[PDB]
């Protein structure tokens, strides 16, 4: 089968083969036929009784683990396990925000960029701001949110965008969050072994573990992260690996952390940097991102976007990249042996991430623009080792569109808003084109890439399915990633692939038929547009015709992000498999049990077109229901 | 190979065969050869790309997963889960107990019943206790230890016992432990795919997560529950399974969780279940307790002690259990099914631990007298279920003493103190034994069952020739029930099993050469005896001649355990290998090059004999380093 539907990525991966370098491709060719125990998530390693496989087949074969766990049990709890990584990265992220936001001052190198978001935040946070300094207010509502992640005492603080409804049915089915570390450790202690055998309650603490990830961990993240670096407008960018330069120096950003990706553009513009890029031959510094801290800087810089996660090894294939700056998460630990192929400098700069052979240069949080600046330097300075004649760049780039937040969708929507009956700054004209019929719902579509895919062909597949059925379609992360590649973050897209209502919508507000809503924790942002949403129309968000769509998934983060979106009442479509075929309980629970609990569910469906079917006839079922 | 060397073991074992009904060494049996692959670690199954298995052997067959991670990389990833999984269980033991702490009061079922203990333990949470009220004392010092679990600013609090020069080493090598959550977080999001791809840091992220376990879940959970619950101080008690009556109602306690066991213990005396009990036809009330609520209801009562971990099922085929009370962890899951063929009332109690087809009663932590007591109703009304000719009980069982917390060993030591000399109160008669070589050292003997070595031959084994050898062993968990069935925790056994020196302290003190100091979190105390001896000779624990040992651990918290037990500087003997065998760089790091670290390291010994050999060695090395 084809390796990509991505003609930059074929060149590249001919030059691979050329350079006699091996990709992901190639690993997972290695990987040859990959266990049937593991694939169907009927192995067990949780203790060392173990290893224990029981058959994926009922009524055949071994049915029991030493201990007595069913193949349901063993399925549930590495399940959850999964729900509890994803939800620990998350988490992670957040956490980090929430204490640079702590550290922010006026004369420091992170300050307070959005005080009118600031003062909202912290009003959600129960944080007085009238009469007082905005950093005391910062500093404040960094202490509420450091207090969601490790408080023992009391109820957690939930953003105001959540509909009461949806409170009161997790509180009634068992699933209300608590803080989030506590969470985690929960979901860890209930499958040790010989503690929670039954897979419902194993589900259920999966799905209360992600909601701290959905509406804590990656909303505060996300919110706290436009006060610090400004909340993201509509801005332009160009995607896919013809951003590099020959003749500059390419510094490309990996990764997840958004702090240090700010501070390393900040040093971009250094006037001794600049400087010395001129000295070492090249003509300027050409900063471009990858994955999701290169959505960040895209959202809110316009810094151009090299690739996402696939791609990441074929960025250093080009031979163009003189330094790849990476912090945390997806970043595959075979770049640093790749790394020495070419001339490339890979530095890691995080203590949660170090990565063998990698130059470890730790990212200073207490000097954050020093530290960025001298690990720019180094990036500068390495290239004098380039080599040109290794050097292939394809002449492969596209315009994107993105930097739709909440409030800019909401700016966008002001347009159409007939000034003598308003009111203005609301998610109103959205509700009126949903609920007309002029918009038949909407999708969101995030993700990763996985070899198991033909990569980007699900993505592009699905996102033209829905926009061409009348769903407005909102993606982040990778899969924003492939739109923006593909050429769909362009509002000429909306007469080229959306449907009449469709493009229609899109002509009177001015706006692409996708809408690129930022990196995995800006999903966050879609649930407070639902949210929204949900509250204008006086429903829960069971009620609404929207759905999200994971096609290429390969993360824990994805896992995690799945399950919070199905228990915050939003239907999901995985195009992978997850390991649960095994457990034909597990299955039943996910895909038909869970709609009686949050009202949503799971769809597993590898075939684009189908689930573009399905999505759409959920929709109407759902929109049926609602009486629109 | 024979399953036990345990005779009651052995007779419930043909029962069983002639009952028609499942073992976990019929299981066992069943698995067969156990993957090679999860055996050795190298399977990973961390993101959906996978499952990937890379070769144990370097320089053979595949090498990378599919992202590139090496065998080290993915063993040192699977061990650090393993280690974040045992800190998760010993964390929400202790969260637990913390959170019963802030509920205690006056008129209230859970008090304060060691008043000097609790102004100790305020004492070193910084609380003030001069002219204050008890309980409000109690709240205070429940508030400090809860903090330690999810503080996001600040540093956690450490028990005074441990020394400063181990702090600084830990501070210096970066493992320095923080919020106990928080550490659990850290070591989940490292492990997500694309972080941190270094075994050497990614052991050092394990070895901080167990810190928080060993020196502040672990350790608070003792102490508080101490304070709650009484010191424990020496005491005698019957172990193995002829503690079941044939004519009295049988209620099994089984698990970990100590304030339901302690309900149930006070329940058993009321006036109305008493008479109830006459009245469905039995003589009485026999509460016997399993594992480790076993171990607390033991230290603390004298509760007679039925059986260690696999042994749990044996209770049933007996015939006699009317009712089997379990709270959360190493609850075989098969005792569902096994209860079926008998009239056993198989009861769960606990939300964390929900096991299918058992009887659900949760137990109400605002009430817990009369949840407890509506609990021991069922099980005694089951009495009137009771099939008497299914009964067998072997007339097996044997006399023990245990109850000795750090208090009881002090108040002990204090008999062979001058008066004209002193001072009381103190560990130096220890100490002075120890540095004189009457004592060659003290070991710790702790750990589960697994079938993969004969039911307690090896805990017996290492504890009969470290005794031999003049080294003084302190036991806990289901090692100490091994002991206490075979009849070590004795007075008598001093002359039958012990050296001379170790003979001649006994005789001294009045003690049993085999100390019993409670339940696996009651390691905490051990950590606790050693650090006191350390700071009376002014050096770290790692310049002491002591060790732990594992004989026959399956946990993943016995993984934990190990793991902070080597971080304080004490080596430890795994009697079971870990799966790392598939990683060269974590077999060197656990077994080499962690002495370079903190001072202590693991050793892998399936030998028992050849185990004991080894510990006398690495004492008498460290005692000719020390000059003793
Ligand atoms: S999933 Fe289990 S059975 Fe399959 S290779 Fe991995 S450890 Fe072995
Ligand atoms: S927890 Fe049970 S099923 Fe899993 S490895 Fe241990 S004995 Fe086997
Ligand atoms: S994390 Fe890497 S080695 Fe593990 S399953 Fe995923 S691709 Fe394979």
């Amino acid at each position: 089968k084809a390796k990509s539907i991505d003609q930059a990525t074929l060149q590249l991966l001919d030059k691979a083969k050329q350079d006699g370098v091996e990709t992901v491709w190639d690993r997972k060719a290695d990987m040859k036929v990959q266990c049937g125990f593991g694939s169907a998530g009927v192995c067990c390693r949780n203790c060392s009784m173990g290893p224990c496989r029981v058959s994926p087949v009922p009524g055949k074969g071994v049915e029991r683990g030493i201990c007595g766990a069913t193949a349901d049990v063993i399925v549930s709890r590495n399940f959850a396990r999964m729900v509890a990584a994803g939800t620990a990265a998350h988490s992670d992220h957040g956490r980090s925000i929430a204490l640079s936001l702590y550290h922010t001052s006026k004369d420091g190198d992170i300050k307070v960029k959005d005080e009118n978001k600031l003062k909202e935040v912290a009003k959600s946070f129960n944080v007085e701001t009238e009469g007082r300094d905005i950093y005391d207010i910062a500093h404040d509502v960094a202490k509420e949110g450091l207090s969601n992640y490790g408080k023992q005492l009391g109820e957690v603080t939930l953003p105001p965008s959540l509909p009461e409804k949806r409170k009161e049915l997790w509180r009634k089915l068992g699933v209300y969050p608590r803080a989030v570390d506590r969470e985690i450790a929960a979901v860890m202690h209930s499958t040790h072994i010989g503690c929670n055998a039954d897979a419902e309650a194993m589900i259920k603490m999966s799905m209360r573990c992600s909601l701290t990830d959905g509406w804590m961990g990656s909303f505060m993240g996300t919110e706290f992260s436009d006060i610090m670096f400004g909340t993201p407008h509509s801005i332009d960018t160009e995607a896919n690996l013809g951003v590099l330069e020959k003749n500059s120096v390419n510094v490309v950003l990996h990764g997840h952390e958004p702090l240090l990706s700010e501070m390393v553009v900040e040093a971009a513009s250094d006037p001794e940097l600049v400087e010395l890029a001129k000295s070492v031959g090249a003509d300027g510094i050409n900063l471009c991102g990858m994955c999701c801290t290169g959505n960040e800087v895209s959202m809110r810089h316009g810094i151009k976007i090299a690739g996402n996660f696939m791609q990441q090894e074929l960025a250093v294939v080009t031979g163009a990249v003189d330094g790849l700056i990476v912090d945390v998460q997806c970043i595959m630990p075979a770049l640093a042996k790749l790394s020495k192929s070419y001339h490339t400098k890979f530095i890691t700069t995080s203590p949660k991430a170090h990565i063998t052979d990698s130059i470890y240069m730790e990212f200073d949080e207490e000097n954050p623009l020093d530290s960025a600046k001298k690990i720019l330097k180094e990036a500068i300075l390495n290239f004098k080792n380039r080599d040109q004649s290794k050097v292939m760049i394809p002449e492969l780039k596209c315009k994107a569109i993105l930097g739709y937040s909440v409030e800019e969708i909401i700016n966008k929507l002001d347009k159409v808003v007939n000034t003598q009956i308003g009111p203005m700054q609301t998610v109103k004209p959205l509700a009126d084109v949903l609920v007309s019929g002029v918009l038949r719902g909407a999708a969101a579509v995030v993700g990763c890439n996985n070899p198991k895919v033909v990569q980007d062909s699900a993505h592009i597949e699905t996102i033209k399915g829905l926009i061409k059925n009348d769903v407005i379609v909102v993606v982040t992360g990778c899969a924003a990633q492939a739109a923006a590649k593909y050429g769909l973050l362009q509002k000429e897209a909306a007469e080229k692939y959306a449907g009449p209502g469709l493009a229609t919508v899109c002509k009177l507000v001015d706006i692409p038929p996708v809408l690129h809503m930022g990196s995995c924790v800006d999903i966050s942002r879609i649930l407070d547009l639902v949210g929204r949403v949900a509250n204008l129309l006086g429903v829960d968000m069971s009620d609404l015709p929207v759905a999200g769509v994971a096609p290429e998934w390969m993360s824990e983060k994805a896992v995690a992000i799945g399950t919070y979106v199905v228990t915050s009442g939003i239907d999901t479509w995985l195009g992978v498999a997850p390991p649960v075929t095994g457990g034909p309980e597990v299955v039943d629970i996910l895909t038909n049990k869970m709609e009686d609990w949050v009202g949503a569910k799971f769809f597993i469906e590898t075939d684009p077109h189908k689930a573009v079917e399905q999505i759409v006839n959920r929709m109407n079922e759902k929109r049926k229901k609602l009486g629109i």
